[PDB]
């Protein structure tokens, strides 16, 4: 035992102690048996924010022309440097453009930008924001991301997915770059700090299945036919609730298959806005430990997927104590697509194929074509076996590496 | 000190506590002094299992020709997808061939495959399994790995070491690939999911010395002449037992040398089958903490070398709580060799040079020539100083990077 | 709660416990809430020491000729192998030369060497040591590092920054390697194990600001104008001391900016030699936990910058329990400079630009030109805003990636 430790207050020398909960200011442990971390040491929020090189700076707007809408310096609400740029428009799209002092070669370069939504209203309270490159021939190439409420309420980087290209665009001879939106009754959004990242590696695909439906069994068989790895974005309360969701044994048996892995999606799927940050934190913590009891270990259980795609900087700050990376939701090919090097592991989206495989298969083919990473997702109740087989065969026939979320985060 | 925590049961507010053992469900620690992990958060077993791309699928056997032996679909027992290939043969080898719809280029690629042993019997209950590529000239190039009892009793991936090449083989212009065994009185094995991985980097060499014999001093001096890293696969009980084993001070002094590092080999060298999984787990745990007391810290002490080379999925499952990677034993060049990218950190072997340096020097030259990683090993009682000098000069003269196990795992 | 644990001595079954300090031999924790590590599991001291390939081993001095000074095989005192080279000179420099058996190509290679100071005296206690390549035209190219008291008192690898080049030096056709010093009344230094590492990737810049002076606000704006990331080498006691040092809220606000990160510099700036190792360890530990309370999380708070640049192997040994990487100080361009691949994360220096920007802007231009990493530093009280703008524009105009210390360590 020894004698009692040094000091005042209740001090005790024990042999063996059992407790439900231990709070300690400091703990000196000679040998630690604690593989099941809830609270992770890594804060991922700002690690990736300053990768690559700043291509466009916004610190002086003399080089930018407002083509449509309006542009002004914002020196109070600054992402980086001395100022950011306010983009503002009424009943109109905004389009601003910058002309290079010499021809730019952007072969193997992906694009990223800082964004904050102040106001957007019209056909949606959101807009696609599009980085358009333009060549010496006036062909465009478009990369895009979504400015939304919640996830855009505070400054956050988007890593832009390929969207479209005018046939024969000369990426070696880019003469201007342009930033533009859909038209709305009101637009007020801030931007800053455009970054260029090396994306010269192969294209890559990530597949996630949400919400632990019984069809995940047939999904695992289908995507298994080409060794494509599936992430089960798992809610542990949903297991054994009904015939429509996996049993505990089915989930464990699925995760034993070498291509299936689990990521956290909250114990009871508590989404942002629908619940308080505290209740979501409990859902996150409980999701983590329940999945760890089901054998989901560290590199896997460091990933989270936003319940119902809802998020904000509030939820990101909370989640950063427990997870390193998270994914939202979108309907279109550019939502799935990111450069291979991220600059935010929190803000990026996934393309749904619950509504039809077109946008996902467009993303997979574009991932191959333009050397990008595509994240595609579904619920296995919504999607038929034939739809899964279309996507699986698209991925097998494309020039992409199918990868886990763990692999993708390890590449950063 | 404060007042007692919220709750029923025995609750206590302490200042300073000492314990031999603490069991907690929840531990909230504001500052952690616990560098010596026993139980690691990372589960390496299935992380690497979906690296690279599935080259050959076994999901439809219409494309496979049974040259010798016999081939059938297994659908009750499947690594990946809807099916796996059963290979069955009597008083013969099995050899199955797939002819490509167009010429294949495998320059800088390495190969991997999923395997399970159902039965093998004859002169040995084990076989080399060989992936043979064949060119437009009918030159072969062969890579291989071993199907063994224990390590093949459940599905596991092998990552295939180069073995042989017919002079002038055109790796750019492969027309067919072949899976084949040695001849045996009975063969019954399942295969699935052949994977191609990028191995276009330089060749690499890893040297391990097992069981802490006193000759490790001369070994350290010899391999030190060319700064080649030595892994001591260490049993901490063996230190100070006899004049034939290192003293504690000698072992610490060896590890202070910049090229020497320690990996776990069980406190008392308990091996699979010879002892229960529980006893081996205790030996693994004690090995880890005794070596940590001797100063062997995290990236080093995350590696384990199987005692007497014995293992199975039972032991891998247990070891995955404590270690990230383990290595078995073999006698030939294709044992030492792997692609630079593994798909299993658990199933791969090492070539002995206890009996003679030939197959190890072959492995080093193959690693240089064909861009692969070679792991070579010995006991320093079995090997004379001039034999070590032959191997050390072989490594120094070859085009390979000599690396640590830590470096190799960080590259995955 | 359950019944009391197995054992003699004081045993207890608790529900909820609170403690200031817990000492445990074994802790079995089912769910760990301990993001704030003080003791890190990783021991970085010898991980990188045996990267790359040994070029000159000094294990046979038949190939070496003294141009000036004297040389012997040191067999009593050896970094690597059977021997080291003892370099000794009186009232003179030393310069020793090895002729290559053929034209070496060192395009994209960087250089590293083991060093120990026995004695250096005269005009200084210390010397630049230069690795000095000679081409087929008798042009030199020079890389260098500093031999000093303290940091050189025990064997430690230096990774050599570019220093100078005779115009038109053919790096593809190198004919002789030379090792040389400044002239001194006494020189007695041991060298061993010259290593070659691949540094063919892009050049890189790391910017650190020391000692939390209020000018860090203007620095954040200036380097922010180009998205270059700043490391605050932070002392947590200094916050709120004076108008001349940041407030706690200013420091937190600074670290919320995506390009500003914090690294430890000791709670109260206790430097080696000035205080005992125990006092410095307390300063290191308190620095770590106070900065963790300010929100500085794991990958950031795993870096430490030496207070007043003072260090030895004693401090490195102690620091290795808490940090992975540390940086000293120097006045000149080669002090900033390293290959992209280190071999010691502990012995490398930073170039001051407190005394004018010239040597740092030389280092930035050389980082671009020769594909190297440059670490530059200042105190924001010493440096005017125009000097910061000169450095910031130098970095933005150069061909370098500006990076965090975290990014740099993740690349190793
Ligand atoms: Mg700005
Ligand atoms: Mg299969
Ligand atoms: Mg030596
Ligand atoms: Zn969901
Ligand atoms: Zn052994
Ligand atoms: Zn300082």
């Amino acid at each position: 035992t020894g004698l009692n430790p040094d000091g005042l207050g209740r001090t005790a020398a024990f042999s063996n102690t059992s407790a439900e909960s231990v709070s300690a200011v400091d703990a000196t442990i000679d040998r630690l048996y604690a593989q099941d971390r809830i609270e992770i040491p890594t804060d991922s929020r700002q690690l990736f924010s300053t990768r690559g090189t700043v291509l466009r700076n916004f610190e002086d707007l003399s080089g930018w022309t407002a083509n449509i809408g309006s542009l002004s310096a914002e020196t109070s609400d600054v992402y980086v440097g001395s100022q950011s740029a306010r983009l503002t428009a009424s009943s109109s799209a905004v389009d601003i453009r910058y002309s290079f002092g010499t021809a730019q070669d952007f072969t193997g370069k992906g694009f990223s930008m800082a964004l904050k939504r102040i106001d957007v209203s019209g056909s949606s309270d959101s807009t696609p924001i599009k980085i358009r490159l333009v060549d010496g021939n006036t062909n465009y190439r478009t990369f895009s991301a979504r400015c939304r409420p919640g996830g855009g309420d505070e400054w956050g980087r988007r890593d832009f997915g390929f969207e479209s290209e005018d046939t024969g665009f000369d990426v070696t001879n880019v003469q201007t770059m342009t930033v533009t939106t859909n038209s709305r009754s009101s637009i007020d959004i801030l931007v800053d700090d455009i970054r260029v990242v090396d994306s010269s590696g192969t294209g890559q695909v990530i597949v996630t299945i949400d919400d632990v439906h019984t069809g995940d069994k047939t999904a695992a068989e289908v995507f298994g036919r080409y060794g494509i790895p599936i992430g089960l974005a798992a809610n542990a309360k949903f297991l054994d609730q009904s015939s429509s969701k996996l049993t505990t044994q089915e989930f464990k048996d699925l995760l034993a298959k070498p291509h299936v892995y689990a990521v956290n999606h909250g114990y009871n799927h508590y989404d942002y806005g629908s619940y308080s940050i505290d209740e979501i934190e409990d859902d996150v913590i409980r999701g983590k430990y329940e999945l760890q009891d089901l054998g989901v270990r560290e590199p896997n259980i460091n990933h989270y997927v936003y319940p119902s795609g809802n998020y904000a900087q509030e939820s990101i700050d909370m989640l950063s104590n427990y997870h390193v990376m998270s994914w939202g939701t979108g309907a279109e090919s550019f939502d799935a697509l990111t450069p291979n090097q991220l600059t935010s592991p929190w803000h990026n989206l996934r393309c749904s194929f619950d509504s039809g495989t077109a946008e996902a298969e467009q993303a997979v083919n574009d991932a191959a074509t333009y050397n990008q990473t595509a994240h595609i997702y579904f619920h296995s109740d919504n999607v038929t076996q034939s739809e899964m087989e279309s996507v699986a065969q698209t991925i097998n026939s494309a020039d992409v590496t199918p990868i886990t979320l763990m692999d993708f985060y390890n590449q950063q």
